[PDB]
């Protein structure tokens, strides 16, 4: 029934509006008139703000995820988000502590509930609009179903009005009011073995245990010879180059030098990217970060770990080669699984490079904010 989405600035779920829509529920809005005092919650829990940048906090958000976070419908993976991630994720520049906001149970003080915002400047429909960013909601599983998410989202809305912004992103693999866009996602093997011992990738007569290592192969030699580990000198090409390439979506991320600097200098078993400079200009980019996932119950193994496409763009080679070295870049630094969604030019490799469609998709979405529904393809964001 949604009865608490039906009363937040959303659309409804038989909402359609036209391409020119393209402006916000709720408009004028005033910081003075934002409510100054915290969402009451249940006798014996209590607001905490998080310190990411202290070493115990980013623990205790670490373990909540780890045991409670999403996982996949057959009940074999859950993510395992680490805690350099989080660091990463979380501490973007001009971050706001205040919107790293989690719950406590007093008698053990221990974590049972978290939500988290960073600011972005995003386009939609070539309006750029200060948003809020929101990812990482998470409840203990031993208080499910007890209207526990909404007070975190009224809560984390409510921090975030008290800057001055009234818009929002975030995406979900549930369907909820309402999406703009739903962009199913897709595998590519490469720890052929692993993925079948676990029982994630299957088998027949017709592809067996050696001839699925064969088809999955890879050669290690890269279509683009010159790829290498992204600098620090590197951040005002791709800031150029990246720039230049998102324009031509419906729906992105506008970066600064700054973000540019944060998003993308390589972190070990965190963010990957790779450059490729000709006659001192930044030409070619490869990206991905790493999101393992635990294996419940295995006895052999512990965690997939699984890299996840995230900016790749090329203007001296073809898209096809370009995903060909990054399949190539995650396979040298040890990765089981390469994903992607179905969004920017990723759809038209999928079948040459062999990737499987999954069980699902993904759904992106925005809060207090009118426009009309469109293609995967015509979205140019990726969020963690
Ligand atoms: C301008 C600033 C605005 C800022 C805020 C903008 C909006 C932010 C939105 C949040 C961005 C998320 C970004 C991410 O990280 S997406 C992935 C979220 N995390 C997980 O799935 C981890 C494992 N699962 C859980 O932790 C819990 O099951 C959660 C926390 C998901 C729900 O807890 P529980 O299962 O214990 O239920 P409840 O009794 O509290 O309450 C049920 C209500 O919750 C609605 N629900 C269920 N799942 C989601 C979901 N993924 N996004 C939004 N709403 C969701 C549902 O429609 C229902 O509403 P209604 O059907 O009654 O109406
Ligand atoms: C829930 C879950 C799943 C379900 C599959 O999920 C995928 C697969 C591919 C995606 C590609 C791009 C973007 C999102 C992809 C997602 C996805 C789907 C739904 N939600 C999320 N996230 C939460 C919200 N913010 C972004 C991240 C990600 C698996 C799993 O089967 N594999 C993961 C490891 O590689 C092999 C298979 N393991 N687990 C713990
Ligand atoms: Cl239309
Ligand atoms: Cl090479
Ligand atoms: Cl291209
Ligand atoms: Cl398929
Ligand atoms: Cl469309």
């Amino acid at each position: 029934d949604y009865k608490f989405w039906y009363t937040q600035p959303v659309p409804k779920i038989n909402d359609e509006f036209n391409e020119s829509v393209n402006e916000p529920f709720i408009s004028d809005n005033k910081v003075e008139d934002v409510r100054k005092d915290e969402y009451k919650l249940p006798p014996g829990y209590s607001w905490y703000v998080c310190d990411v940048k202290d070493e115990k906090d980013r623990s205790e958000i670490y373990t909540l995820l780890t045991d409670n976070y999403v996982e996949d419908d057959d009940n074999i993976f859950r993510f395992n988000y680490s805690a350099e991630f989080l660091l990463w994720a979380l501490t973007s520049p001009n971050y706001l502590k205040t919107w790293h906001i989690g719950v406590k149970y007093d008698a053990s003080n221990k974590l049972i509930g978290f939500i988290s915002a960073i600011p972005t400047d995003i386009c939609i429909h070539k309006r750029t609009i200060k948003m809020a960013e929101v990812n990482f909601l998470c409840v203990h599983k031993t208080l499910r179903s007890k209207r526990l998410a909404p007070v975190l989202i009224k809560e984390i809305t409510r921090r975030i009005n008290l800057e001055n912004i009234w818009q929002a992103i975030y995406t979900a693999g549930v369907y909820l009011p309402k999406p703009v866009s739903d962009a199913r996602y897709y595998h590519r093997s490469i720890n052929v073995k692993k993925l079948i011992e676990i029982g994630f990738s299957s088998l027949n007569s017709r592809l067996t245990m050696s001839r699925a290592i064969k088809l999955y192969r890879v050669e290690d030699t890269l279509n683009i010879k010159n790829m290498r580990l992204m600098k620090k000198k590197d951040v005002e090409g791709v800031h150029k180059l990246l720039g230049s390439y998102l324009e031509q979506f419906n729906l992105y991320a506008v970066f600064t030098k700054e973000e540019i600097a944060h998003w993308f200098l390589p972190i070990e078993n965190v963010i990957y990217t790779y450059v490729n400079e000709e006659n001192g200009k930044i030409k070619d980019m490869i990206s991905f970060y790493s999101l393992p996932s635990q294996i419940l119950g295995n006895d052999k193994y512990s965690t997939l770990n699984a890299a996840y496409s995230f900016y790749n763009v090329t203007t001296t080679a073809t898209f096809k080669q370009l995903m060909q070295d990054a399949i190539l870049l995650a396979k040298r630094n040890n990765f089981d699984v390469f994903n992607a969604l179905e969004v920017m030019q990723n759809k038209s490799v999928f079948e040459d490079l062999k990737f499987g469609e999954g069980d699902g998709s993904l759904k992106y979405y925005l809060y207090n904010w009118k426009c009309a529904s469109f293609a995967p393809a015509h979205v140019g964001i990726v969020l963690l």
